[PDB]
């Protein structure tokens, strides 16, 4: 059903200081289920300290025209590249609006980064069962193409990028300051 992707590798060592800074905006999408069709833009702000990742996420739903902030926080893995966070979510400010609800989970993978491109996937979790998964490619620059180290990535799992779901043609609305600002 909602199973997640087996052969996610995550990346030998990451350099963690350069993933784990700055913005990050999702340029290509590829949800594993296939009748997930609204159309999304994603930007995030990863951070990491003593092992432990606190990120500010920012999705924006194309189809409604409606927002939502949140802020995840987990263990990295021995791997440093690979992380599992419980999320809350917030307003524009930081201000915490609903509370986490512990049932609820994300595992992220780092796949693969190169430049200023990286490929990521996602495995959502209800009880520590799978209910989802989705693929990026990552970005710097909104309106940037891949690095050719990430299209090598995709194609070692047999997925080819003409498949995703491309931002660059859609509507996209962006709150650039909730995650340049994340925390400072
Ligand atoms: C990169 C492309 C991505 C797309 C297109 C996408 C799309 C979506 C969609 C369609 C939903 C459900 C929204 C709804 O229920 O109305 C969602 C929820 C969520 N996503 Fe993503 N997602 C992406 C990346 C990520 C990443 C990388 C993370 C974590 C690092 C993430 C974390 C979450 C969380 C925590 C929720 C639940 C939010 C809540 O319940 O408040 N997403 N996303």
């Amino acid at each position: 059903p909602g199973e997640c992707s087996v052969n996610v590798i995550p990346k030998k060592n990451l350099d963690k200081a350069k993933f784990f800074s700055g913005t990050w905006y999702e340029t290509h999408y590829l949800d594993m289920d296939p009748q997930a069709t609204e159309k999304f833009c994603f930007s995030f702000a990863p951070r990491e300290s003593g092992g432990t990742v606190k990120e500010a996420l920012y999705h924006f739903n194309v189809d409604s025209k409606v927002s939502f902030y949140n802020t995840g926080t987990g263990p990295l893995e021995s791997n440093g590249a690979k992380y599992t966070a419980k999320f809350n979510t917030v307003d524009k400010k930081g201000k915490e609006i609903k509370p986490a609800d512990e049932k609820y989970s994300y595992t992220v993978t780092v796949i693969e980064a190169a430049k200023q491109s990286a490929l990521i996937h996602i495995c959502l979790q209800e009880d520590g069962k799978d209910i989802g998964d989705l693929y990026s490619v990552l970005n710097r620059n909104k309106n940037a193409l891949p690095n050719k180290k990430i299209k090598k990535a995709l194609n070692k799992v047999s997925l080819v990028l003409t498949k995703f779901v491309v931002t660059k043609d859609l509507d996209c609305k962006y709150d650039d300051k909730f995650l340049s600002s994340w925390q400072k």
